[PDB]
């Protein structure tokens, strides 16, 4: 039904089957680890798969972000109990540069690494702190992930269908069952996460690091490239500062694709403003002009469903949030006003 989902999907799956430093058994123990709070012993577990003296040059995207997974929840852990990894760790740091040039992202774990890249079995999956809470967490976005890259594709595509084309309706109902997986993330959430638990025990987990003389943000669903997809929808022409602080950030944290469909967005208005610019001069009396706006409609409508819930969540865990969560709601509101003054 969602048939685009699978290539994404499996690709995901191409990295999450990768192990290519043989470091399964070992990554498995990590969560006695950090439930000791044991530094020299999580030191001393990475240095038994980290490459000391390079990676192999058979090597290709899919291993070198398998590695970087790997290595990658060492990073987390080891600044939750206080410690910069790369100044606690001998020869980590030219090798996490060296996954970061192979594939073209942060010289540390992110999103990608710690869920669609990381195995499902229970004989296999990484993670910190080996809880449920943690296990629900990465589930929430294998859910809805395969479905954004999705629904970004059909967001770049929309954008050259003309509003006055029975396609664009179409197209923009198709977009929305696919953003509806970011719903159903966050119903997931709500059900099945604790708030306490994920402030205590999963959070510590995600400071930032210094590798190469700068800061690099931990892993969060934050960095779903779900900003980049409302770059061209919405927001690329928005002069609000702190918003477009807020996509500059997380930019490098997404697949090079969507920093390049970002780059290329930027000097264009959004979909939203051709959209409207294009109903204003044909006229709302063409059905077509009317249906297309009415289906676009449903896509903000979608984007609130997920966007006022996860606020409610992200509040009653830091009640156990950071502001720009109200900012953002505020501008997808008005975003979604606009489409309604449009057939009002
Ligand atoms: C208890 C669980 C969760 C909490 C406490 C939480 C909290 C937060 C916070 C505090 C931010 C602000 C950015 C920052 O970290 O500084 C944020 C942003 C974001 N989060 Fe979550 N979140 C949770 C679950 C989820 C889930 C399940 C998803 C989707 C799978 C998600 C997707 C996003 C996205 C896309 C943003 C960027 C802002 C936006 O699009 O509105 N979060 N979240
Ligand atoms: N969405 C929030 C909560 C979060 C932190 N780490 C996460 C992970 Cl690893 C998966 C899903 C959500 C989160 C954030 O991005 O910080």
């Amino acid at each position: 039904t969602l048939d685009r989902v699978g290539v994404f999907a499996a690709t995901h799956a191409a990295v999450a089957a990768s192990d290519p430093l043989q470091a399964r058994a070992l990554v498995l123990q990590l969560p006695g680890l950090n439930r000791n709070k044991d530094v020299p012993g999580i030191v001393g577990l990475l240095r038994e798969f980290l490459p000391v003296r390079g990676l192999p040059s058979g090597w290709g995207f899919v291993e070198a972000a398998a590695a970087m997974r790997d290595i990658g929840f060492f990073l987390g852990s080891l600044k939750r109990h206080g410690h910069e990894p790369a100044e606690v760790v001998p020869g980590l740091e030219p090798v996490l540069l060296d996954l970061a040039r192979a594939t073209n992202l942060p010289p540390r774990e992110t999103l990608l690494h710690v869920t669609v890249w990381n195995p499902t079995a229970a004989d296999a999956q990484r993670s910190y702190t080996g809880l449920p809470d943690e296990a629900h967490l990465l589930e929430s976005v294998r859910i809805s992930m395969a479905a954004l890259e999705a629904a970004i594709a059909l967001t770049v595509e929309l954008f050259d269908v003309s509003l006055r084309s029975p396609e664009f309706a179409q197209r923009s109902d198709e977009l929305e069952a696919y953003l509806q997986k970011m719903v159903e993330s966050i119903v997931y959430a709500y059900r099945f996460i604790s708030p306490q638990v994920f402030y205590d025990e999963l959070r510590p987990f995600y400071e930032p690091i210094r590798v190469g003389g700068q800061s690099y943000l931990g892993p969060g669903a934050v960095e779903m490239p779900l900003f980049v997809l409302e770059h061209v929808l919405w927001g690329s022409q928005s002069d609000d500062q702190t918003y477009r602080e807020f996509k500059e950030t997380y930019l490098p944290y997404v697949l090079p694709a969507y920093r390049a469909v970002y780059a290329r967005f930027s000097g264009e208005p959004a979909l939203i403003d051709r959209a409207l610019d294009e109903a204003r001069a044909v006229g709302t009396r063409d059905e077509h002009v009317r249906a297309g706006l009415t289906a676009l409609e449903r896509v903000f409508k979608v984007l609130l469903r997920f966007r006022a819930p996860h606020l409610k969540l992200a509040e009653r865990a830091y009640e156990v949030a950071p502001s720009m969560l109200g900012e953002l709601l505020t501008l997808t509101y008005a975003a979604r006003s606009r489409v309604r003054a449009a057939l009002d």
